[PDB]
């Protein structure tokens, strides 16, 4: 039975509005409703992995698991296995997988982050799950960020606290946050970003939604504008939105947006908004294709509609050779030549690199680089041809060309990372000097760049 080189992943996010679900929620898992929807001819084909994020979830874990499993069994006639379930207050993530994948899934991690301080601590935050699927690491984050149209900056802060403090994936990747620990990272939830138009325009916005004319609304969506200004979700992708705003509906219909201020809303307006989102970040040159992104039309117990997204995702097998794992394969080598880091720091410490990869027995520390001043005010750290030759555990090009090298640039004085990035080994050529590049981030914000040349030797 051959190992897969692709899987499909379902991501759902639903803010349930503290109400039990209706008796049938199959449309959610079938990617049916509005937006980029799934073809009817696929309805019986199970996804490999289903990841369900809820917010304002009133059910116990047991009650929700029974509903989810019975929903999937009705659609697919497959009894899914529970990989993980994790709940923080009323924020929950469930991961289900086809039974044939049970032996392929390992290193299962869960965590949560509580956002805010005092007043703002007690209901918002994130849950996450990570695991290995054969040779591929997968991470999933369900966040419920701060509400309210005038709190985009707090949402951005919530995002940075979650990616800093959520402890998922390989704890040996110590300089790296969740935005670098996984082959594929999916981040979804009630992100709570709003359409930033005047209150007086509410009925105009409703009109536009009835005409399915979303362009002048999306141009005011805070998540798209904050992303375009590099204030949040740097280096994440989102499929184009082609479904109506998913919030705020009158319950038991989808015919009415309930936007006006009420005591129950703290006297806040809730103009129709795309609160409910799915974003992703995959390592460079790994296959990831969004095959659906939309909202259901027929699940009306909440003031939000459920959102679905589905993906093709490249995966790799758990490779064994006669040499690695448990030794190096002397027929393989990675050389980083004429590399330099450009840093936005005003610090004048010396810097060294760490190279981390599951193709190495352990991470590799470089010598210190040579600091120079850049012409427009920056620090350039030059490494020359000084960098240690990396010795991969396996030299087979079928394995090595699918790997990635994480790079951290650390201060000699403090050992703290000033920037993290990732280089694909999916090169155009072996035994050939080729340009490489990654942006460097720290706490998910841009701190610099790393560029130079690579020369990869495989067994072929
Ligand atoms: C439910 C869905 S995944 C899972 C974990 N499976 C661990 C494993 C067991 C044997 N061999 C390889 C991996 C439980």
């Amino acid at each position: 039975q051959p190992e897969p080189d692709m899987i499909t992943i379902f991501i759902g996010t639903w803010n349930m509005g503290n109400a039990p679900p209706p008796k049938k929620i199959t449309s959610w898992f079938l990617s049916k409703g509005q937006g980029k929807t799934r073809d009817d001819s696929a309805d019986y084909i199970p996804h490999d992995i289903y990841v369900i994020g809820t917010q304002e979830d009133p059910l116990s874990e047991k009650e929700w698991l029974e509903i989810l499993k019975h929903s999937l069994q009705e659609i697919t006639s497959v009894t899914f296995k529970t990989v993980a379930i994790h709940t923080l207050w009323n924020i929950r993530i469930v991961v289900l997988a086809k039974p044939e994948h049970e032996n392929r899934i390992s290193h299962i991690c869960t965590d949560n982050v509580k956002t805010g301080i005092a007043n703002t601590l007690g209901n918002k935050g994130a849950v996450g799950v990570s695991f290995m699927f054969n040779g591929t690491s997968l991470g999933f984050v369900n966040s419920h960020l701060t509400s309210g149209s005038e709190k985009k900056l707090r949402r951005n802060q919530n995002y940075m606290n979650i990616l800093r403090f959520l402890a998922l994936g390989d704890k040996k990747l110590s300089p790296f946050n969740i935005t670098h620990r996984f082959t594929h990272l999916f981040w979804f939830g009630d992100l709570n970003y709003r359409v930033d138009l005047p209150t007086w325009e509410a009925e105009t916005i409703i009109q536009k939604i009835k005409q399915q004319q979303y362009a002048d609304l999306l141009s005011h969506d805070q998540l798209l504008t904050e992303r375009r200004e590099q204030k949040v979700f740097l280096h994440f992708e989102e499929e184009e939105i082609t479904f109506a705003p998913t919030y705020r509906f009158e319950r038991l219909t989808r015919d009415k947006y309930a936007y006006t201020k009420q005591k129950a809303t703290g006297m806040k307006y809730n103009l129709p908004s795309w609160c409910d989102r799915v974003l992703w970040k995959s390592y460079p040159l790994v296959h990831v294709v969004c095959q659906s992104y939309g909202s259901t039309s027929d699940i009306m117990t909440s003031d939000h509609s459920p959102v679905f997204a589905t993906f093709e995702a490249g995966v790799t097998s758990q490779f064994v050779s006669k040499n690695g794992p448990g030794t190096v394969d002397s027929q393989g080598q990675i050389e980083f030549l004429r590399c330099y880091a450009t840093l936005k720091t005003k610090s004048q410490t010396k810097f060294y690199l760490e190279f981390h990869s599951s193709c190495l027995e352990s991470f590799v520390k470089s010598q210190e680089g040579e600091n120079e001043e850049g012409s427009e005010g920056e620090l350039v750290v030059k490494f020359g041809e000084t960098l240690p030759k990396l010795k991969p555990i396996i030299s087979d090009p079928e394995y090595l060309l699918d790997q990635h090298i994480l790079i951290s640039i650390k201060s000699s004085d403090s050992d703290e990372s000033y920037g993290e990035g990732c280089i694909a080994l999916r090169l155009e050529a072996t035994e050939t000097q080729l340009p490489i590049y990654t942006p460097l981030t720290h706490h998910g914000e841009l701190t610099g760049h790393f560029q130079g040349e690579i020369k990869l030797q495989t067994s072929q």
